[PDB]
């Protein structure tokens, strides 16, 4: 009744509030709390934090705490608490160097009880964006650290939040009850118990016969067939929110034979992603023409659509000396016959699905693409090393897009980098990048946005499929659920049946 059960595909992981996998973020959300929260608005509100102030170079930042704040063990959260959890985190800032504040803090320290001064090397515009990201910068019980460090493990899982981990049973069920010493809003459910059911459709199927109250999650949590059916039945309930991020394909400019212009061109003319859309994820998703939707921040930059158009993809092709031999149906150059691996995970469903189709489509202008589906680890190498000619690729949803996305194609983590490597003005971009996310003039500031996406765009890093959204599924007495401003947060303090 006012305990619910939901179902996760793993087990929630121990809880590290500075860590990432096996941790999900979820979870870490639901237990540990910003300084500031993050808002749908786009802006943050004080949160353990009441109120701050800044130096006029925007340097130096001093945070007033909240002093009514306890962790759910009893032992307080003041300053000194806060300042240890910085360090314990800028330890491992290695770790977190694609995310630019970690590479900005140069000192933290407690000024007081009560007040928090945290130093920086620049005057870093995303600051209060990235203190309200679910992890790093969350606060543990400094008594909960390990060997005055928490990178490498902590003992309880303690933090300050509305939720407390109640017991963990791997690969069967996690448990979270409300936290009944917590400084905010009392949840009205009392306890979250999440099944572990790592399975698609096995997690509908424990929907349809009752065992789970909820499902709530991106457009991997259920079959979208099933979706689409479960929409037409009144005996659930289900949503789908508007888009929060990008889904496409980052195509490798450094490698033959996505290293020339025309050849990424064509290929983004070539695939018909309103059928891909309509066919293979049941019309839930929106078509994407660029990187980011319009409707992002700084990116309303009228960039041009490359619409589906095998002709002109043909045409392209075959004005850039990709022509087909007698009696084949894949072009050849120098020799050298059009071909390019598609890497995606091989245990994604939905990514199998869209990558046939894909295949297929590139097939129609005379590309023959190669399916590479591996497990988790091998995709995530390729990502680093640039192994890959065609990978997918997501952005990254509020508050990270545009900022933190473009941040982090200036390092080797995430495929950007590498898929970037090939062009002329990767330095130049690299440097608008760096510039941009320490400018307050705020025309320069949408300049260098508009220079760097449109640099982007032009030069046909990107394959943009489709802009995705969160999906739930419910029992209809739950009500109405309301979805929460970051994509990878669930908003279970605020499920009121």
């Amino acid at each position: 009744p006012d305990e619910i059960t939901t179902a996760w595909p793993v087990n929630v992981g121990p809880l590290n509030p500075h860590l990432y996998t096996p941790n999900q973020m979820f979870a870490q959300s639901m237990v540990y709390e910003p300084l500031v929260k993050y808002q749908a608005d786009g802006s943050v509100i004080p949160w353990l934090a009441k109120s701050w102030t800044h130096s006029e170079d925007g340097k130096t930042w001093t945070f007033t705490l909240r002093d009514d704040v306890k962790f759910s063990n009893g032992e307080p959260f003041d300053a000194e608490a806060a300042a240890e959890n910085f360090r314990a985190v800028l330890d491992n800032r290695q770790r977190h160097a694609w995310l630019e504040l970690a590479n900005q803090i140069v000192d933290v320290k407690a000024l007081s009880k009560t007040e928090l001064q945290i130093t920086l090397k620049s005057a870093y515009y995303p600051f209060l964006q990235e203190l309200a990201l679910p992890r790093p910068f969350r606060f543990i019980a400094p008594s909960q650290f390990k060997n005055h460090e928490t990178m490498n493990g902590i003992k309880a899982p303690i933090g300050t939040g509305p939720w407390i981990l109640q017991e963990s049973k791997l690969n069967q069920y996690d448990v979270f009850v409300r936290n009944e010493n917590y400084w905010g809003e009392k949840p009205a459910i009392k306890k979250i118990t999440f099944n572990v059911i790592p399975d698609p459709t096995t997690r509908a199927v424990a929907f349809e016969t009752g065992d789970i109250d909820l499902l709530y999650g991106n457009e991997g949590l259920l079959p979208l067939d099933t979706f689409a059916r479960f929409s037409q039945n009144p005996a659930y309930h289900t949503q789908l929110s508007q888009p929060i991020e990008t889904v496409m394909l980052a195509l490798n400019t450094a490698k033959a034979p996505t290293n020339e212009l025309a050849v990424r061109e064509a290929l983004n003319y070539a695939v018909n992603k309103k059928s891909l859309i309509d066919n293979a994820l049941y019309g839930t998703q929106q078509v994407a023409d660029t990187l980011f939707a319009p409707s992002v921040p700084y990116a309303n930059l009228g960039l041009k659509p490359s619409q589906y158009d095998p002709q002109k993809a043909k045409a392209l092709l075959e004005k850039a000396g990709w022509t087909l031999p007698a009696g084949k149906d894949i072009r050849e150059k120098n020799g050298q016959p059009l071909r390019i691996e598609l890497s995606f995970i091989g245990t994604d469903a939905l990514s199998k699905s869209m990558a046939e189709i894909i295949q297929a489509d590139m097939r129609q202008i005379g590309a023959d693409v190669s399916l590479i589906g591996e497990e988790e680890s091998s995709i995530y190498a390729r990502q680093r090393d640039g192994r890959f000619g065609m990978i997918f690729h997501r952005t990254w949803g509020a508050p990270y897009d545009p900022h933190a996305f473009l941040s982090s194609m200036r390092v080797p983590s995430h495929a950007d980098f590498q898929a970037q490597q090939g062009l002329a003005d990767k330095p130049l971009i690299d440097k608008e990048i760096g510039e941009v996310l320490a400018t307050h003039d705020e025309t320069q500031r949408q300049a260098l946005y508009r220079d760097i996406l449109t640099r982007l765009h032009d030069e046909a890093v990107y394959l943009p499929i489709s802009y995705i959204s969160m999906m739930v599924v419910s029992k209809p007495e739950l009500g109405n659920i309301p979805y929460a401003p970051i994509a990878t947060e669930i908003p279970f303090e605020q499920i009121k049946p």
